[PDB]
RNA sequence: UUAUCUAUAA
């Protein structure tokens, strides 16, 4: 119900100096005045309550605000610095836009200051007092920027090509931490639609250099690709703004709506007459589709050309992998330039001099927070074949030379289905790529013996399942079929449908580029999958080198929840550690309701995972370790209501005196904590990251809870985020140190690389889990439950890997 | 689909 206090502070790791992009905040004691304001018409966007309310105060000076400076955000909160004058009787006024809103206030409460500065001092904190402040730091940025989210932003020029604009700004949130208020300031970048004619808009998407190309009628794959693109953004007419809900298949010359005459008498009218009849303009591109319009009811047709995408549309579908890519690039940037850049947000922001901010008496230091980080000492790996090596990770790397898995299977019968075509991947790429393949494998500790039992060429994704049938009939103890691939295809969605869900054989992928031309990293790094899918131990913690709390038989579980990119369901998935090292991970996979970050079924989940467990182990996990991926922060205290008792109710319908201690954790990477190094002599790579290891629980963490950073991975470019981890609840009583230690532990266990990763691999294998049930579902809800299903041998392994 | 990190998420 109520997550647990700190139980102490770490002590282990060696001290090093960072600088947190947390601006302590100095904040009067005195008492803020919170009126809220109704205003009729009731859904207004935001930016215009906010016209309406700025013009409110200048209007109303003389006998309502005088010479205060109110903050409000947007809704019906409105705060000042000092109470208005008039008591708390409900006021009526009529404010005139260029058109008339009635708006009424009312005193509703006060926000005690003086509540927050002690709440940061014991006193185990007022969300409302958060909040109000909250209003007062972002109500100029909300009139000058762009809000998105906690985030603001402007137009600067930086296309992502289909109609689509990299607009920078930065995020901006008000945070407690002990015997301070923060101000997190970090720099941002993100994707917004061009304001542009809907008709270039048509040519970016589509890819044209002139409409004028392209003189003839959509294709109904050009027309719908179209439409998948517009549809739900706004336009602007240019003769009103508008809501795009579909895309018209007929053109405009015969696209017709029902038009009323003086008559009475109803008749369907075309969209290129009526234009030219009502606003005497002929359509120049009659042949094109028309954009549907407002409530569907209404028939409300716009032709292309009359529209412009409106300015300031935030971008929320799925990039092009190209998109991503130009868009990682240009928004990429060094600790140290990072730093920088926010430093020069501070002092372009200057919110010392920020009227509202001074009318609240707040003041903002222009100096990023010092804060102390400790550097974990890694695990030493341990490795096995005929060496039984160890390998001590350096800054959160370490490799595999002249060093074999700690359980190697040996290969002896394989198959390859290349469906690249050899015009271009010839028996020439498949010899050597075997020859190379078998030498790292040889030197890797899983050796592949003989050459492959079976090797053809195939096309489609139709041709998959009757080439994985007949292999299956007929080589007798089949460990691994090898598939190669052009690049991006369906067949890939169908070798994973077939291969986990239906025959159950393990199947590796790999794309014709890299078939060509091999390299030893790239060959080792595709071994250490390979390995885990035939039931081997790549690697495993050094056992003496552990945490206490392997003493006892103990699971660890990831979760997390993919979204869809509407009328699609979101996949849970729950993994499950199955032996003590732990290397070895069950999955569970569960469809459920449309963007619902609630884990239904996850009573069910657990239980099938502590059953498992049990059967590999013979063991009942006497403490459950949960590693929950992040959570939007409304969601927290409904995730932890229902998924913490949905553990609890699978221990207890497993058995009535079963028991265990439960630690629940949420790790967040999507905050905009970021941490910089001191000295300079700190500073790892070309990036200039903090060192894999380092972790903070002081100074910007959390004044009562049990909240900690680790950035575990090293940061190979931009600007690392260090994962936040946060103990919603813990039976077991782990001190700080421990659970750091474990945590940091953990994300050595990730087989598909031999490096830490930024979150502990059972977090990271819940989400690839999840991905991979997508590519299950390619091809009513228990059909897709079913499709989801992994075969029971499959279960066995690390599929997902 | 070798892999981590990385910016978003009328
Ligand atoms: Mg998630």
């Amino acid at each position: 119900f109520k997550p647990p206090p700190r139980p102490d502070f770490g002590t282990s790791g060696r001290t090093i100096k960072l600088q947190a992009n947390f601006f302590e905040m100095d904040i009067p004691k005195i008492d803020i005045y919170h009126y809220e304001l109704d205003i009729k018409p009731e859904k207004c966007p935001r930016r215009v309550n906010r016209e309406i309310v700025e013009h409110m105060v200048q209007h109303f000076k003389t006998q309502i605000f005088g010479d205060r400076k109110p903050v409000f955000d947007g809704r019906k909160n409105l705060y000042t610095a000092m109470p208005l004058p008039i008591g708390r009787d409900k006021v009526e006024l009529e404010v005139t836009l260029p058109r008339i809103f009635k708006v009424s206030i009312k005193w509703v409460s006060c926000v005690s200051l003086q509540a927050l500065h002690d709440a940061l001092s014991g006193r185990l904190v007022p969300f409302e007092t958060i909040q109000a402040l909250d209003v007062v730091m972002r109500h100029l940025p909300s009139m000058r920027y762009t809000p998105v989210g906690r985030s603001f932003f402007t137009a600067s020029s930086n296309p992502l090509g289909g109609g689509r604009e990299v607009w920078f700004g930065f995020h901006q949130s008000v945070r407690p931490s002990l015997w301070k208020m923060m101000l997190n300031i970090d720099v941002s970048a993100t994707a917004f639609y061009k304001a542009q004619p809907v008709i270039e808009f048509v040519c970016e998407v589509l890819d044209f250099k002139s409409i004028e190309e392209q003189q003839k009628p959509l294709t109904d794959s050009q027309r719908v690709k179209f439409t998948k693109e517009i549809k739900g953004l706004k336009v602007e007419i240019t003769h009103r703004k508008y809501r795009v809900c579909n895309v018209t298949r007929r053109p405009a010359s015969h696209q017709t709506f029902p038009l009323q005459q003086e008559s009475g008498q109803t008749v369907e009218c075309t969209v290129a007459q009526y234009f030219k009849d009502r606003h005497k303009l002929v359509l120049r591109y009659p042949h094109l589709p028309c954009l549907q319009v407002g409530q569907e009811q209404k028939h409300t047709y716009l032709p292309l050309e009359v529209c412009n995408i409106v300015a300031g549309q935030r971008c929320i579908k799925k990039l092009t992998d190209n998109q991503t890519s130009t868009m990682i690039r240009a928004t990429a940037r060094s600790a140290p330039d990072r730093q920088e850049e926010i430093s020069k947000l501070m002092r372009s922001a200057d919110f010392n001099t920020d009227p509202y901010v001074r009318e609240f008496g707040i003041m903002v230091k222009d100096e990023m927070t010092d804060v102390t980080g400790r550097v974990l000492q890694p695990p030493s790996i341990l490795y096995g074949g005929r060496n039984k090596a160890i390998a001590t990770p350096v800054q959160g790397v370490w490799d595999m030379r002249n060093k074999q898995f700690h359980t190697g299977i040996e290969i002896k019968v394989w198959a390859i289905a290349c469906f690249a075509p050899q015009r271009q991947c010839t028996e020439v790429h498949l010899k050597s790529f075997t020859e190379q393949l078998r030498k790292i494998s040889r030197d890797a500790g899983m050796p592949i013996q003989g050459q492959p039992c079976f090797c053809k060429y195939a096309q489609g994704a139709d041709s998959v399942e009757p080439m994985f049938r007949h292999l299956k009939n007929t080589y007798a103890g089949l460990q691994l079929v090898v598939v190669i691939l052009p690049g991006k295809t369906p067949v890939y969605a169908e070798v994973k449908r077939v291969g986990d869900t239906v025959l159950g054989m393990a199947t590796q992928c790999v794309q014709m580029k890299n078939v060509q031309r091999t390299t030893p990293q790239t060959l080792s790094n595709l071994c250490l999958k390979i390995n885990v899918k035939l039931g081997g131990v790549n690697n495993i913690l050094l056992p003496q080198g552990r945490p206490p709390v392997f003493q006892q038989p103990v699971i660890f579980l990831g979760a997390d929840v993919t979204h869809p990119p509407g009328k699609k369901p979101s996949i849970a998935a729950v993994v499950g550690s199955m032996d003590a090292h732990p290397n070895r991970y069950c999955a569970t996979v569960r469809v459920q309701q449309h963007r619902q970050e609630i884990i239904q079924d996850l009573a069910a989940m657990v239980r099938e995972l502590l059953i498992q467990f049990y059967k590999s182990t013979r063991f009942k996990p006497t403490r459950i370790i949960f590693y929950r991926d992040g959570v939007s922060e409304g969601q927290f205290q409904q995730v932890l209501h229902h998924e913490l008792l949905a553990i609890r109710e699978a221990c207890i319908k497993l058995e009535k005196d079963y028991q265990p201690g439960i630690t629940f954790i949420v790790v967040q990477k999507r905050h905009h904590t970021r941490l910089f190094c001191t000295d300079k002599n700190e500073r790892v790579g070309k990036s200039g990251n903090i060192p894999a290891g380092t972790t903070v629980d002081t100074k910007i963490t959390h004044p009562t809870e049990f909240d900690f950073y680790l950035c575990s991975h090293a940061g190979i470019q931009g600007t690392s985020r260090p994962s936040h981890y946060h103990v919603l609840w813990d039976d077991n009583r782990f001190s700080s140190d421990e659970l750091q230690i474990l945590t940091y532990q953990l994300c050595h266990t990730y087989v598909r690389c031999t490096r830490s990763v930024s979150i502990p691999a059972p977090a990271y294998y819940a989400h690839l889990v999840a991905f991979r049930a997508r590519y299950h579902l390619v091809d009513d809800h228990q059909a897709l439950a079913k499709a989801v299903q992994v075969h029971q041998d499959t279960l066995r392994t690390m599929y997902f890997a």
